[PDB]
Order: C-alpha cells, then structure tokens, then sequence
C-alpha cells in the first residue's frame, strides 16, 4: 500500500515510522531507550515541545500497560503520531462563493509561488474560473513572473505598478473577480524577511480592506512552508499565525528530504488544518493531505 507516498517519504522513513523498527529491535524499555528515542525525534525535526509530549505519553502508556520489550513501542507511537496528524486532516472546500478568496501568506520561496500556480491549475481542471492577484507589490521580478505565468496559462492576473499598495491591488482584484464571475481568487502577498512589524501591519490592512466587498473574505488564509527548512517552517508558521490568523497550511517539498518530521511539529503546535502536501513536481503531486495515508506510508515496512 501507498508505494508512491512511501517513495516520496523514503529519506524521512530512515528515522521516523518504519525507521523506529531498527531502533527498538532487541532493546528493553528503560530511561536509556527513551533518551535515544527523544534524540531521534529531535534530529528528525519533530521539535522540542512535540517530542516532549510524545515521550511523556509513551512513557506513561508503556509503564501502565507493563510493557517489556521496546518493539511494542512502535504501535503506540503509530497511534500517538497518527492522532497528531488526524487532528489537522480537513481538506479545503472552495465551492459556492463569488469568488472564494484565498489569501496566500508565507515567506518568499519557490514553494509559495509554485503552490499558487498548482492550485490555480487544479481548480481550473475542476471546472472553476480562477484569477490571481499580484499582491507582492515591491518585488518587481516576482510580479512579472506571476504575470508571465498567467499569460502562459490563460489565467488573468491583476497587478499594479511596482510599489503599489498591496491592499489596493487585492481590493481591485476582488472587484474584478466579482465583476467577471470568477469562482476562485488567489491573492499573493509579500513575504520579506526584514522588519516584521511592517509585514504584519500590511497583512492586517489587506484583510481589513477586503471586508468592504465581502465580510466573508478572505475565505481561506493559507500559509505555505517548506518541509526541507526544518524548524524555520515552524517559526514562520508561528509568526504568520500570530499576525493574521491562518485557516490552512500547505507544506511543500516533503519528498527527498530527511526533515519530513516537521509536519508533526506544525500539526501539534498550531492545530491548523494541513490542506495540501507537496510530494513531487507535477501539478497533481500537490496532494490533498490525508493523515491516514501519511501515517501508513510512514510507519509500514512493506511497499
């Protein structure tokens, strides 16, 4: 089962899931074992707080159930780590709005830009009309790239001059989307490192301005983070959630990285739905996140 996801997760499976089997084989359950397991979770980018919760719960469960052999910790870990992910399994539903507005937030990266295009194409294949808003207004190269992409894919892109006000660009885009019967408007935003107060004040202005057109907009505030950046994904999630209020997360680049364990930290620390995971280069490899498939792929040793 799940051979494709197992292949995407191959490097992560060295240390988590099926990777636990070689760690536990032949060992007794004692303090040394739990210290080694903690180290392995941390090396896998599970994060201090999520690791501590897992260890606390596993230690108490093994003690109360009077478990003897470390091999039995595998099934308990599958339950505990599986529950972490199941709590954030909720696919994005974009139906029935005029338009449904997705505000795309996160730092600048190939992940966010690529995710906009993949989602746009998926929605079009689903029969929806899409429009993009070039809200990263001071990055002229990024605006031009989005315009080129829309022209290549015959998807309209609303943009203004370099240095335009991002809230105004996005407002104008929502107006154009409403006027033109667009089903889904995907709004890009700035994601610059320097000066946090500026970025967060900009995002708050974008959201406030939309409300004159639709009190329900933005219908989704989606963060994009890159699994290969380890704890930077978690600190980015914390920054953006504290500032705007996320309703969904896309985690990219789960394939080919040994850092896939960060999904557990993101899930546990914030409790925000993980809408999509990026597990390859094709449009269709931005997959709706299914926690059960993911845990089975991660933990199963068969192919």
């Amino acid at each position: 089962g799940f051979a494709r996801l197992k292949r995407s997760l191959l490097k992560t499976k060295e240390n988590l899931g099926s990777g636990f089997i070689s760690l536990f084989r032949g060992k007794k359950i004692d303090d040394d074992l739990f210290e080694e397991l903690e180290e392995q979770l941390l090396i896998a980018d599970v994060g201090v707080e999520t690791t501590r919760k897992i260890i606390t719960n596993l230690t108490e469960g093994a003690s109360r159930k009077q478990l003897r052999d470390a091999e039995a910790l595998y099934g308990l870990l599958k339950e505990e780590m599986g529950e972490i992910l199941a709590k954030v399994d909720e696919p994005l539903n974009v139906e029935g709005k005029a338009p449904f507005v997705i505000l795309m937030v996160g730092v600048n990266g190939v992940g966010k830009t690529t995710t906009i295009g993949k989602l746009a194409r998926q929605f079009e294949q689903q029969g929806k009309s899409v429009m993009l808003a070039a809200g990263d207004t001071f990055r002229a190269a990024a605006v031009e790239q989005l315009q080129v992409w829309g022209q290549r894919n015959n998807i309209p892109v609303i943009a203004q001059h370099t240095g335009a006000d991002s809230a105004s660009v996005i407002f104008d885009a929502i107006q154009a989307a409403k006027a033109r019967n667009i089903d889904v408007l995907i709004a890009d935003t700035a994601g610059r490192l320097q000066n946090k107060s500026h970025l967060m004040e900009e995002l708050k202005k974008i959201v406030r301005v939309m409300k004159k057109l639709d009190v329900e907009a933005p219908h989704e505030v989606m963060l994009t983070i890159d699994a290969s950046t380890g704890q930077n994904a978690v600190s980015q999630a914390k920054l953006f959630h504290e500032a705007v209020g996320l309703t969904g997360i896309t985690l990219t680049k789960l394939d080919g990285t040994a850092k896939g364990g960060v999904i557990f930290s993101v899930a546990d620390q914030f409790g925000i739905p993980i809408r999509y995971i990026g597990v390859g280069e094709r449009i269709e490899d931005l997959r709706p996140f299914k926690a059960d498939d993911f845990i089975e792929a991660l933990f199963a040793r068969e192919d």
